[PDB]
């Protein structure tokens, strides 16, 4: 009664999953989110909505020799946090930036245990990279980039054909961090929205273009 959380192997050493929701007025809504493997370490960009979906993906990287080394959440809305706190439970490191964490702390939800300040922050030395390029879709939205294969995940600020909720987006400021993120990732080869499908570095011109429209629309009555 709700699809089955999907896992496909996108690159060498990075997989997707998608995991699915519905949503009021949007219909079932898929989440993707990344598993990235250093060696024989695996790292969850970003969690399921689930409890139970979290665990099947640890479940099904672990039975194949896998250890989980980390999680991080690239916002605080819990298509991106939904598993924290079962991973948690299981001792396993979750991370998530400082206003993350205030933002969660906010929304009564269980914070990650370890937390990162400043714009560039290395999970894995080298080989997986966060990224704040200033609020947009939340105020603590963050990018992780994959400097070997040149993967992007966007999370929730990569909204290539429409913007989604404003809820708790800051539109006067999503212009500014769209142009910020074009200018510092042109080199990417897949950049990975959280609500639509992958795609190359035009998404971050088409991201742009839609906080651009998206901050017009709101200053009208
Ligand atoms: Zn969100
Ligand atoms: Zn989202």
């Amino acid at each position: 009664s709700l699809p089955d959380l999907k896992i496909e192997k996108l690159d060498e050493g990075v997989y997707v999953h998608t995991s699915f929701e519905e949503v009021n007025g949007w219909g079932v809504v898929p989440k993707h989110g990344l598993v990235v493997l250093v060696n024989a370490e695996a790292y969850l960009i970003d969690t399921p909505f689930t409890a139970k979906d979290t665990e099947k993906l640890v479940t099904w990287f672990v039975e194949r020799g896998y250890k989980i080394k980390g999680s991080i959440s690239s916002h605080f809305h819990s298509d991106s946090t939904g598993g924290i706190e079962w991973l948690n439970s299981r001792s396993i490191p979750t991370y998530a930036s400082e206003l993350t964490n205030e933002l969660l702390k906010k929304d009564g939800k269980v914070q990650a245990t370890n937390s990162f300040s400043g714009v560039n922050y290395w999970l894995v030395k080298n080989k997986i990279e966060v990224f704040y390029p200033g609020p947009g879709h939340t105020p603590d939205n963050v990018v992780v980039w994959l400097p070997e294969r040149k993967i992007l995940f966007g999370g929730c600020f990569i909204k290539p054909y429409g913007l989604g909720n404003l809820g708790d987006a800051n539109i006067e400021a999503w212009p500014k961090s769209a142009k910020l993120l074009k200018s510092k990732y042109g080199k990417a080869k897949l950049v990975v929205p959280s609500h639509s499908e992958v795609g190359d570095a035009s998404l971050l011109k088409l991201t742009l273009e839609q906080a651009v429209k998206g901050l017009n629309e709101s200053k009208k009555p």
